[PDB]
């Protein structure tokens, strides 16, 4: 069982992981906070490669299309695809519903296209605080509906998967439930849910992680959530917190999390409810992993990304 | 692996278990609501085997003592003990903090005394709504302190375990945390947590179970909680909801639950956090089991009780 308590004890963490985490904490002791200087200001700087983590290099083979969003705006979709796709991976980026972009993780999309043979489609959904809930989910639902309708003609295949990191793992679960409830679609083959947020009312580990700046502090969660949900929304509503939804008829899922993530309980709890609803689920727990650990160098990141590639192969008939 | 989705699907439930559950619903439907005829009235009904559960015959070996409680009242303890005990089982009965008694489960105490060789001590704690929080926990804490101090003299051993059902599983966890935090005691060998309640803010499964009267309905959980917590208490406080506490340095635990229990998420979530804190935990999931299923005949009850007996033997060195 992936729920081995030894994985959660200090001696399970490698010296490599400890060192990576220490550098990350010390690096961001001065990175200004977006709620102090402005979300758009932080966004523009990050897109230029200023501040924050390194900006991953973009792929030359990426192409962009636009689809119609609810209310008449355009929702861009970024496509990185092999010659003869074996399926599609609908990817939703993270960033607390406030930051990030569809073009800030091309190496990961290239990895999945190469190692699982999938056409990758990453969604440029609207961001808070400018566009709070339900704008983000509305755009991800529009992308999933577009893919259900157009995947065969665009990619030659109707084998679909979904996934994303942190807020993107949240939005992946919200989208799966909306496709089932609003459209009667239950045909996704798998969900790659990478340290997702599933309880917007704050699970136990979120509340006590504290404010040591290992990627995601308790205060970060609070500020992101307030930007996404500024209007007195019920934070246990199932469209806001998928942990509270009825999870019947969901696809097989892979849940990935590190043991030093404020969102550890979100993954463990969502994994439990996914199984309790009769769905297949795989769990990968990585000792010492920070929130966001899959983007860093080192062994636990490599192993977690390899587990994701193997899962995506398995659910797409490979 | 106990966390197998197949156990949660309808075809895993045996005909025997389905027939048991049908009778159980009809038996509970014949009982008036305690908030409509009085808690005292239902306590009396429950004591005559007319409150849904069967009448449990009392043991001839049982003896009762009284210890000093916080504030001067007396807390009765019911003792069923073999001649040369291998340890002690501190037992805390269930009943939604409102119902039940120390003398309504003698067959279970006799089973543990005989099969695990433990002296059993069952706590007669004060009940809501007349004595709301923290009266019940205060009495369980007093019992545990008395047992640590007096176990060697009374029973010839200092090997201790703790356990209980439903609200009794809640109180067992509350007691373990108080003993660690206030009293420095980390000596319990094991915790037998039988379908416990651990989140008084109501976990997802509690909210959606509904009001078909398979032992414990959503409405029952709501009414029990309000009687126990009538003074505006924060229901995510860690002394009220152990799911929110820091779980370091806890004993090995056995978590038992049936798949048709409103409290299924409480067990799965508490199990997850128990392991995530670096503690040993064992999980038993029983297909089709109602809340309270161990009290009713049939294979799954026998199997679950056998798993508890084996756990208690293991943690006491046998």
């Amino acid at each position: 069982t992936p729920l081995d308590p030894a994985l959660f004890r200090p001696d399970a963490i490698s010296d490599e992981t400890r060192g990576i985490n220490d550098f990350i904490i010390k690096a961001f002791e001065a990175v200004p906070e977006w709620w102090e200087i402005g979300a758009a200001t932080v966004r523009e700087a990050r897109a230029r490669g200023e501040g924050g983590f390194p900006l991953p290099p973009k792929s030359e083979r990426a192409r962009t299309i636009e689809i119609e969003g609810k209310g008449g705006h355009k929702v861009p979709l970024r496509i990185i695809a092999p010659e003869s796709p074996k399926g599609v991976y609908l990817h939703i980026h993270g960033g607390g519903w406030v930051l990030g972009a569809c073009d800030q993780q091309d190496p990961m999309l290239e990895r999945i296209a190469q190692n699982a043979g999938l056409a990758c489609v990453s969604v440029e959904y609207r961001l808070a605080p400018e566009h709070p809930y339900p704008a983000g989910p509305d755009d991800c639902e529009a992308a999933a509906l577009w893919l259900v309708k157009n995947a065969k003609k665009e990619f030659g295949t109707e084998v679909l998967t979904i996934g994303g990191e942190s807020a993107g793992g949240h939005l992946s679960a919200v989208t799966l439930l909306r496709m089932r409830d609003r459209h009667g679609y239950k045909g996704f083959k798998g969900a790659n849910l990478v340290f997702g947020a599933f309880d917007m009312s704050m699970s136990p580990s979120q509340r006590v992680f504290g404010n040591e700046r290992l990627v995601l502090r308790t205060v970060d969660i609070q500020k992101f959530g307030d930007a996404f949900l500024p209007n007195g929304e019920d934070r246990r509503d199932p469209d806001i917190s998928p942990l509270y939804a009825n999870l019947h008829d969901m696809p097989p899922a892979l849940f990935t999390v590190g043991t030093r993530d404020a969102l550890v309980d979100d993954t463990l709890f969502m994994h439990a409810r996914w199984i309790a609803a009769g769905n297949e689920a795989e769990l990968g727990v990585f000792p010492g992993g920070a929130h966001g650990f899959v983007a860093f160098p080192g062994e636990i990141a490599r192993a977690a990304n390899a587990q994701a590639d193997a899962f995506l192969r398995r659910v797409t008939g490979q």
